[PDB]
DNA sequence: CGTGCTGACGTCAGCACGACG
DNA sequence: GTGCTGACGTCAGCACGACG
C-alpha cells in the first residue's frame, strides 16, 4: 500500500555548491528544515485567487550552516550565491568533516521516524552530492534510516488538479505560478527552503499523501562522483 | 588589557522557556546564530537620522530547535511564545537531553575561536537557565571554553554616544534606534534576529566592548539546582 | 462464425533542451 | 546525458445476425 509508511517528519533540504554536476561540485552551504506531519497537515487552507502565501507553521527545527570548499567556485556559482572560497575561508568556515556529521546525525535523531528529506530536483542534484560528500567521510552516513523525495515530481503529480502550454518547474516558476509574486532571497540556502515550504505547503494533505506514496531510501541514492 | 583576546565568533542567543526564575523554569525553544568577526566588521554604516534597520550578514550559521519541556507552561507563557507542552509533545519533540548536547557542540565546534555568546539580559535569565539545562546530563557542558557577554550591558555603553532612564528591554532599544517596531515577537529566532540588528548599529564599538567584557561561560552559575 | 473496427497500453526511436549551482 | 511525445504493434472488447 505504502512502502515504509506514513512519514511522520519532512525535512525540506537546500544545497548551494562550486558548480554543476560536470564539475564534480562541492557543498558551500546548507539548509535543513525540519516539520512534523502535524504542522502541515494544519496549515490554513484558505485559497481565494490568489491564494496568500502560506504562513510557516510555529513549530520547527532549522539548522543553516556554510561550508569551506576544498577548489573555488566557478565566477557564475559564486555571482548567483553571493558566497566564495577566499570569503569563507577568511570567516573560518571548515570543510564537510567528521564533525559535521555528526552534527547532522544528532539534528535528524531530534525527529521522530519515520522521516523524508524534500528537495526541489533533489534526485539529480542535492542527495547525489550530499552522498558523495558524506561517502567521503570515516564515520556512518547520518542518513541510514531516512527516506527522500523529489518535490519536482511532487509538484507535476500535484497540478493535475487542471491544459494550457508546458510549464516550468523550477523553484520560481512554480512559486510564482501558485501565488502570482516573485519569492526572495533567493540562491541563499535557507531563502529557498523557505520558498520550497511555500509551495509543498500549497496543498498539504495531497503532498504528504503523495509523499507517503514515493519516499525511497536515501541509502539507495547513488553518488554524484566518486574518488 | 583583554583577558581572552579578540572574539572571532559571536553567537547570538535566545531562549523561551516555561515561565519566569521563580518557577523553576525549562526551555522549550532555543536558537543559536553564529557570525564570523569580519562578518560583523563589513556590516554597512549607521547614517541619518534614523539609520535603516542594517541587513543581515551573507555569512551566518543558524540554529533553531524546539523542545518538549518536563512541566506546564505557564498560561501567560504559553500566550506570548505561542508554544505549549501539549502541543510540542503531539509533534514529538525531545527533551533538553544528552543528545541536545551532541548537537551544541558540534555546532560550536564549527566556529572558531576564541567565541562568545550574547544574550539579551543573559546574565539573568538565559545563561543562568542554559547552565541549570545542562547541569542535569551525564555529558560534559558543551559550552566550556566559550565566554559570554550580555547585549543590555554593551548597549548601555554603547548610548553614551550621547551625553545625558530609558528602559533597555530589547523592543525599547530597537525602537529607540530605528523607530520601527520589532517583528517575530518572542519566537526565539525572532528575538535573535532583533538582536542582531541591535548589535549591528554600531559594528566596531561593540566588539571592542565585547572583547573588554567577555567572561567563561563555566562561570555563570545555575538558576535552580 | 469469422472479420475488422476501436480504444488502451507498453515500447522505443527521435527531438528539444530542462533545472540544479 | 535527460525527459517529454507521438507512432506503432498488440490485444481485449464489441457489433454483426447474413442461413433453410
Ligand atoms: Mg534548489
Ligand atoms: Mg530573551
Amino acid at each position: 500500500t505504502l512502502p515504509h509508511g506514513h512519514m511522520q517528519t519532512l525535512i525540506f533540504l537546500n544545497l548551494e555548491a562550486t558548480g554543476l554536476p560536470s564539475s564534480r561540485p562541492e557543498v558551500t552551504e546548507l539548509c535543513l528544515l525540519a516539520v512534523h506531519r502535524r504542522a502541515l497537515e494544519n496549515t490554513s487552507i484558505s485559497q481565494g485567487h490568489p491564494p496568500p502565501v502560506p504562513r510557516p507553521p510555529r513549530v520547527v527545527d532549522k539548522l543553516s550552516l556554510c561550508i569551506a570548499p576544498g577548489k573555488a567556485c566557478s565566477p557564475g556559482a559564486s555571482e548567483i550565491t553571493g558566497l566564495s572560497k577566499a570569503e569563507l575561508e577568511v570567516q573560518g568556515r571548515q570543510r564537510f568533516d567528521d564533525n559535521l556529521a555528526i552534527l547532522l546525525r544528532a539534528f535528524l535523531q531530534r525527529q521522530p521516524q519515520p522521516c523524508c528529506l524534500v528537495a526541489h530536483n533533489g534526485d539529480r542534484y542535492d542527495f547525489p552530492l550530499l552522498q558523495t560528500e558524506l561517502a567521503r567521510l570515516s564515520t556512518p552516513s547520518p542518513l541510514d534510516g531516512t527516506f527522500c523525495v523529489d518535490s519536482i515530481a511532487a509538484l507535476k503529480a500535484l497540478e493535475q488538479a487542471s491544459n494550457g502550454s508546458r510549464k516550468s518547474y523550477s523553484l520560481g516558476s512554480i512559486y510564482t505560478r501558485l501565488y502570482w509574486q516573485a519569492p526572495t532571497d533567493s540562491h541563499t540556502a535557507e531563502g529557498d527552503v523557505l520558498t520550497l515550504l511555500s509551495i509543498c505547503q500549497w496543498k498539504p494533505q495531497a503532498l504528504l499523501q503523495w509523499v507517503d506514496e514515493h519516499a525511497r531510501p536515501f541509502s539507495t541514492v547513488k553518488p554524484m562522483y566518486g574518488t
